[PDB]
């Protein structure tokens, strides 16, 4: 029980850092998506003309502008994830090269994890929740942009079925970052010791927060397999773009992450 | 309620031993040294090997690859038999049983292959031989990196230091995956896996009380498994796209496709 007390304190710490690092929480996202309120209602984009009026309501080629907007949020997300990673007990103490490595392979798995919070079966929240882009509008985009988002939705609806809240995700995200199996890690053992502590925290957290959810801990860990696959599909799709879209500029920070990924 | 979980563990272990000849315990005793097997380290040792190994498994790199296919198909039947011993599996829809096996055998083959591997090589021909890791890397493209990704996984997987009692339940968990494409009734599959996951968790806590979060660390390996599988499929295509000297007997390729 004194051991469990330390785990709860770790859970509270991570959740607190989670709230402070990420602007759009899942709680706020679900409040917008369910449309229960009258002040948090998003403008919905489902075709070209709806997108046009969206430019005035929400603060080159259509498919390109959508992609460049996603690159912006992605880079901004890397900053937020990085800020959160620093708050993880023992992360900044690790070898400097391993810190870069853990973030390199970790950011996208987390991005797609938190992207699911902004997603349902019909679409995804955009621009801090001000807008809502339908799943069909994205799927109808010009090739190969019309299938860049579909694999994310498929994972989202299955991941959201686990019904995790932000207190759960906070620890799960930390578990992803501190992976000892990341390629190029100099000192793996100190990373595994931290993840071991994070896994204990996540286990107790899910058991207390979801007592009637049998093997939720196991089910959650298995979802990390789905994350890797989506990240893998994403990189391959990007290599197709850079050859067909030679005039489209990719962000240097992202390219450094994609480099030998 | 833990009486049922221990009963499941013992049941799966017994079927595991029966369905699979060369266990990890046997493979470990062979590798370490504790009746030594023939060692294949280069081209000449390979020739003398097949002259004395007596294998049912023209070019050297191709004959090795085809040899692996023969053993894989043998393993598929051993896995299939074991899968039918898992409580509730045979009661599932027949189409789902086929689906679970079709997408599950590859993950299981590479899981149990780690039991036959160390950092230096891999046991072949049910423990009769031993092909070094370096000789496998020396094979010309693209065969030179068809076994190497499996070694890298085996090193990380064997570090968990699981035994046959652990693996028996773990294999069952892999088979009962509810996310296999084309499944018609996912509920009873995930219900069985849920029970298997509980059995595995209790098994690892009792057999390895000093290994903290071993259960979680094992589930994370599922990621590496599927990575290897998809990577293996992509390599298979390269073999099919190029390579003329892969064409076997018309009736032979049917058996091992
Ligand atoms: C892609 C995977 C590689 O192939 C394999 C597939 C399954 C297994 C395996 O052991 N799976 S298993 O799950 O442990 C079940 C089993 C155990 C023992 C015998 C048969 C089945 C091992 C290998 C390992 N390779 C061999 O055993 C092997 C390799 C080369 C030759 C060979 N033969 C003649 C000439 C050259 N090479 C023969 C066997």
């Amino acid at each position: 029980n004194p051991e469990s007390a330390d785990l709860r304190a770790l859970a509270k710490h991570l959740y607190d850092s989670y709230i402070k690092s990420f602007p759009l929480t899942k709680a706020k996202a679900r409040a917008i998506l369910t449309g229960k309120t009258t002040d948090k209602s998003p403008f919905v984009i489902y075709d070209m003309n709806s997108l046009m009026m969206g430019e005035d309501k929400i603060k080159k080629e259509v498919a390109i502008r959508i992609f460049q907007g996603c690159q912006f949020r992605s880079v901004e997300a890397v900053q937020e994830i990085t800020e959160y990673a620093k708050s993880i007990p023992g992360f900044v103490n690790l070898d400097l090269n391993d810190q870069v490595t853990l973030l390199k392979y970790g950011v996208h798995e987390i991005i797609y994890t938190m992207l699911a919070s902004l997603m349902n079966k019909d679409g995804v929240l955009i621009s801090e929740g001000q807008g809502f882009m339908t799943r069909e509008f994205l799927k109808s985009l010009r090739k190969p942009f019309g299938d860049f988002m579909e694999p994310k939705f498929e994972f989202a609806v299955k991941f959201n079925a686990l019904e995790l809240d932000d207190s759960d995700l906070a620890i799960f995200i930390a578990v992803i970052i501190l992976s000892g199996d990341r390629p190029g890690l100099l000192n793996v053992k100190p990373i595994e010791d931290i993840q071991d502590n994070l896994l204990q925290a996540l286990e107790l957290q899910l058991k207390l927060n979801h007592p009637e959810s049998s093997q939720l801990f196991a089910k959650l860990l298995q979802k990390m397999t789905d994350l890797r696959q989506i990240v893998t599909e994403h990189v391959q799709l990007l290599q197709v773009i850079k050859k067909t879209e030679t005039d489209m500029s990719l962000h240097p920070l992202l390219q450094e992450i994609y480099k030998d990924l």
